């Protein structure tokens, strides 16, 4: 797909919170990238929106074709990202320094967790995510706007839940 359609698509995820939607702006992902987060990135990112990646997404490999495709700055440390990519190994102190920038989460699934009840008419998922994600998301302890925007991303799919978005768990 182009990337309009990548744009509107987003546009659609951030707009109904926990709806579920496809991006495929290339056939593949920057490996270990998934096509969801390599398409956010192409659509978002350019030279005045450092990216910040996590360990275990960080290689040469990904850093070059982000550099090739985007030129954004890829800075070594999470307080300076606008865009933050990790998987679920995120820490606790790491999520603390995005607040906010926008946070790209991969998970291995946007199924199979905790229900989550969101509102901001209500909308239920049921997403896997560490502890410290789902602290964040149901406490807020950030006021508007400090916290983090989250896109979750699996495959060629994703969806976001704005800072702005209620979130319990029960
Ligand atoms: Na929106
Ligand atoms: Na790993
Ligand atoms: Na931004
Ligand atoms: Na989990």
């Amino acid at each position: 797909q182009d990337a309009q359609h990548s744009f509107r698509r987003l546009l659609k995820a951030m707009s109904e919170p926990g709806v579920i939607v496809a991006l495929h702006q290339l056939k593949r992902g920057w490996q270990p990238l998934n096509i969801a987060t390599t398409s956010v990135l192409l659509t978002l990112a350019d030279n005045d929106t450092p990216v910040w990646l996590s360990t275990p997404l960080n290689n040469d490999i990904v850093n070059q074709s982000l550099r090739f495709h985007t030129n954004a700055p890829l800075v070594s440390q999470p307080e300076q990202a606008t865009f933050a990519v990790t998987d679920e190994a995120i820490s606790s102190e790491q999520l603390n320094a995005l607040s906010g920038a926008t946070l790209i989460l991969q998970v291995a699934s946007l199924s199979g967790g905790r229900m989550l009840r969101l509102t901001g008419e209500e909308r239920m998922i049921a997403p896997q995510l560490p502890e410290c994600i789902l602290h964040e998301l149901t406490e807020r302890p950030h006021p508007f706007p400090l916290g983090i925007d989250l896109i979750l991303t699996c495959g060629e799919r994703l969806l976001a839940i704005p800072r702005t978005t209620h979130v319990e768990v029960c």
